[PDB]
């Protein structure tokens, strides 16, 4: 029972597959409102909408690429226009952009890696503030905020990916940053750290997405996770147990 | 959707009050059969059952103290033979059991709460372990145990209070030891972990209502499946980690 | 330079051999005072103060077995008795005792890890803390307490050593109890994890005793680490970066 | 004990004030060649050499803005064309460069932030590298990085400071990335995190002459040999992880 999901509009960026788009399926399933996102457009775009309707809710696609501060803004702002305001949102955009030993890091592959994981998350819930706010007014009780880490955040992740492990923890701690400055808004702010999606994760496989979708629903509603925020939730057979 | 909880047998440790009743209440609207428990007999304990009826499921009150050994061994052996097995234990039994300052702490203070936090989670686990092994070839699936941590594990609670605090951050660390042991034959174990208000970013205290929906999630394959050896603190931001 | 530590009297249990004595050496050739102690004596303890008077300091052993209360008691007051005072608590005495599955583990083996790792670190400190008090409004400067922990209390030990990895948790975190409990009397608290003392470890090697005393050493003067309380150091190559 | 510091030769970045200065004059205690710098020259190059050569050792001022690449490079390309060699580096340039809130923050807060803290560790620790792997080559022992870190990275820092928090947790878990890569080029990597006043237990701050033990800990192959990827926290409890 997540019914007091029915109705939320829920904007989740890069949700046109992965971990995005099946939240963006379990989100449906209690009749929420979702907005699907990519920074290219899907082949069917009607498709994955017939599967949040299918599911039991409803939706719309926006592209953008959020690696550029202008498109979060245009992005939040078309959401907003099409339903009137953000109930949640979920930063899920992220990922590696490739490996590379510090010693053939240049300044690309820095700014590459950092756009797509820590000025796009930074900006998105920038932007999505002012909503959330006003949303929480409204509703009484809480918005929310729920962002993708890493295991990475926490053990510096595998060689070449220095970069992405520290933008994980970047995303962490900051996180932290605005549990202080936002909750008197009652705009709660969680993360769902993957790990990776064998045989030093104790259950010998890797997870796949339909294992991550519920924590995600969970962190969602305001009447399963209303008192947690600031809290991580690592999901990854073991892999590390913090 | 928590449906694969229909028909779950649910041992929990101190559930006759506060969050493990909660708690109980919570997993019996998912046709859950609960075990309630407690040192003391309560006062009326067929609406207890009544909740767990009245919510969508079953269950079954014991008595027993968990402090001790013998009694952890009777209540796992004794809700056994009600139910015919374990699915998910949740060691939520646990307290200050008094406070004092470390100058004043004797040998019988120290006995007194690492018995009641530690002692007892252990127990209780151990004798649960095969049953819940049984439970996990039957279903396909994984078992399950949640414990109910604590704040104090993670900052050394408040004086007077550093043995509960420590017992609470050896429950956690030993859950990791567990994991490590169990995982091969899928039992999950994940912690719940209760904060305590000036420090706690959202003004105000937890209440029961506000715990209870955590444990069920963990206590569901198919919500936390890929999930052990995690806390989940809820705290209203009094502490973030 | 550690010469603050010229006449600190320094209580190390479980320092007849391993990280335990070669601390004491290490502290003596600063001219510290050292007790030493064991529950059983040593072969030749002459020998053995012979080492520190030889490294530039003094000290004197001291038999107990402070798995007992009224042992730990004991100890201190012979200390005290001989030398006027405390200066520093290392405690250091702990350890597996046993290794047990989790179905296997009766009371007796809880009740072993538990003494020894447990409430000897407890009562000990306890009985100290009168003096570490006065030792330190006497000076003007601090007191110390250094525990010797494991990387065990962060990721749950091996299989086996669940109670082990438990009770140093244990010790990590009433260890920040105590830091509130007295700072004001500038009694400051410190632990040095060793780890063990391979390729799960960086280095790939383990440790040895005389990459662990130098730590120890450090926590122990006031004029190295006066402002650092409550804080953890991990001695084990990489094997864990927290 | 820390005489195998005689003659190192360490980089130090921020280091003509504050922790870094008092930093190099107690490595420069045991016999360290350093490498004082800045953005801006100081008022009294030579009184800096001067601490340096009365305590005990050597050293030089390179002027240099490490927000930038191509200084980075260049600092160690001096640093190196002086003496030789880099045996330590110490990556201490950094700070809040501003305060902001969330809702005032645009591109240029935010690259001014992490240029400072962020790509000014990751490149000068990028450009030391094969200078440090020689040094342990030629030693046998370790070469060492050790940075300045946070209590911001574990706590999330203040209002208005969330982008100098992140960058200081991400410096704290990039060290993790390195200990991995390099651990095998026999290159420590150790962060001292500085605190910041009735949050913290010891009722007061701390003052870089409480600072500067910890990196020559850090910087010693006979005191931390052994130790890599840790973090040490000073700052009077006012967080005890
Ligand atoms: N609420 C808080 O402030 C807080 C903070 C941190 C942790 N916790 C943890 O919450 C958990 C549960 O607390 P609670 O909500 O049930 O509060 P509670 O006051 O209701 O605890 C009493 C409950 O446990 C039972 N109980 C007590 N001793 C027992 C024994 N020896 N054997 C069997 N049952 C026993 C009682 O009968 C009752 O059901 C504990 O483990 C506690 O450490 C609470
Ligand atoms: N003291 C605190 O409150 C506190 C708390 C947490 C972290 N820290 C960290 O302490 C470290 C050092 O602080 P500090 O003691 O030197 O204080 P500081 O005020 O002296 O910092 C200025 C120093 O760094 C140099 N510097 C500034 N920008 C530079 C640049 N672009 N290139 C080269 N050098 C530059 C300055 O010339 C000077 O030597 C920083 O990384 C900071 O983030 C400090």
């Amino acid at each position: 029972m997540f019914s007091d999901l029915k109705g939320k509009r829920i904007l989740i960026t890069g949700s046109t597959e992965g971990i995005g788009m099946a939240t963006a399926i379990e989100l449906a399933r209690y009749g929420a409102v979702v907005g699907l996102n990519s920074h290219v457009d899907p082949a069917d775009p009607a498709l994955l909408l017939g599967k949040l309707r299918e599911a039991g809710g409803d939706g719309a696609f926006f592209r953008a690429d959020i690696t550029k501060t202008a498109e979060c803004q245009r992005l939040v702002s078309a959401f907003v226009e099409r339903f009137d305001g953000i109930d949640v949102l979920i930063n899920n955009a992220g990922g590696l952009a490739g490996r590379s030993n510090l010693e053939n890091i240049d300044d690309a592959f820095y700014d590459r890696v950092m756009d797509l994981n820590g000025r796009s998350v930074l900006m998105m819930t920038k932007f999505a503030i002012p909503h959330l706010r006003a949303s929480a007014k409204a509703s009484g009780t809480t918005s929310a905020v729920i962002s993708t880490g890493s295991i990475a955040a926490r053990e510096g992740g595998g060689i070449g990916a220095g970069v992405y492990a520290a933008s994980k923890a970047w995303l962490h701690d900051i996180h932290r940053n605005w549990v202080k400055e936002f909750t008197k808004d009652s705009i709660r702010f969680n993360i769902v750290a993957p790990g990776t999606v064998a045989n030093s994760i104790p259950m010998g496989r890797f997870g796949t997405v339909q294992e991550l979708a519920p924590a995600y629903v969970f962190f969602a509603s305001h009447a399963a996770s209303g008192y947690i925020t600031g809290q991580i939730l690592d999901v990854n057979g073991g892999q590390i147990c913090p």
